[PDB]
């Protein structure tokens, strides 16, 4: 099945994915200077006071925290966003190099890695039935430099010893999304995909500028997981990420001058 190896990996998914060739794929080089800024944007508004973690599952491409979104608890509006997107999991993209791992690059650069704070839209019902519609689903962005340790970020690192292979999970309550973002909320947003299978066009996104530092450290856990389930041949959890896609007919607005 699907991956991120030689036989496996992203120039293999249209064969059982042809979206992947769509109009509307992610992620994006983001050309800093051709995005225009966009007067029309409303402001963003970040509300996760009430965010309910449930647990931390690794599904063999990732590892995703876990949300209750059963009531509006953490919840994305505002900015390019018409109504109320329901937080209902994040994960990570990163490479096996501090120099690769994010899916969006900044003229070209490539930060070690990318949080993805998965919304959908509460006009759907629930985020299978948002995910088939164009805009059902808000991702939030976030690059990831290595330089100086996220605190907000630790807890994650440490729990990943106990879903180091495919298929593991492990109770996660009572963790803070709010401690991994930026103080800036300036963004980048254009209409996109799913970065993995089944690559569905249903993604507003929206990019953060300013990224957050982790360690050296807590990126080197990242990638002491593995893809493979338990008791298969050891294959390290490493650039879990798809390459820049084209633009095609699509325009890049910026939330700041
Ligand atoms: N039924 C179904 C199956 C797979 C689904 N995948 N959801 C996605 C969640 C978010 C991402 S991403 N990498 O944030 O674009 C990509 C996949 C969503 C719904
Ligand atoms: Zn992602």
């Amino acid at each position: 099945h699907w991956g991120y190896g030689k036989h496996n990996g992203p120039e293999h998914w249209h064969k059982d994915f042809p979206i992947a060739k769509g109009e509307r794929q992610s992620p994006v080089d983001i050309d800093t200077h051709t995005a225009k800024y966009d007067p029309s944007l409303k402001p963003l508004s970040v509300s996760y006071d009430q965010a309910t973690s449930l647990r931390i599952l690794n599904n063999g491409h990732a590892f995703n925290v876990e949300f209750d979104d059963s009531q509006d608890k953490a919840v994305l509006k505002g900015g390019p966003l018409d109504g109320t997107y329901r937080l209902i999991q994040f994960h990570f993209h990163w490479g096996s190099l501090d120099g690769q791992g994010s899916e969006h690059t900044v003229d070209k650069k490539k930060y070690a890695a990318e949080l993805h704070l998965v919304h959908w839209n509460t006009k759907y019902g629930d985020c299978g039935k948002a995910v088939q519609q164009p805009d059902g689903l808000a991702v939030l962005g976030i690059f990831l430099k290595v330089g100086s340790a996220k605190p907000g970020l630790q807890k994650v690192v440490d729990v990943l010893d106990s879903i180091k292979t495919k298929g593991k999970s492990a109770d996660f309550t009572n963790f803070d999304p709010r401690g991994l973002l930026p103080e800036s909320l300036d963004y980048w947003t254009y209409p996109g995909s799913l970065t993995t299978p089944p690559l569905l066009e249903s993604v507003t996104w929206i990019v953060l500028k300013e990224p957050i530092s982790v360690s050296s450290e807590q990126v080197l856990k990242f990638r002491k997981l593995n893809f493979n389930g338990e008791g298969e041949p050891e294959e390290l959890m490493v650039d879990n990420w798809r390459p820049a896609q084209p633009l095609k007919n699509r325009q890049i607005k910026a939330s700041f001058k």
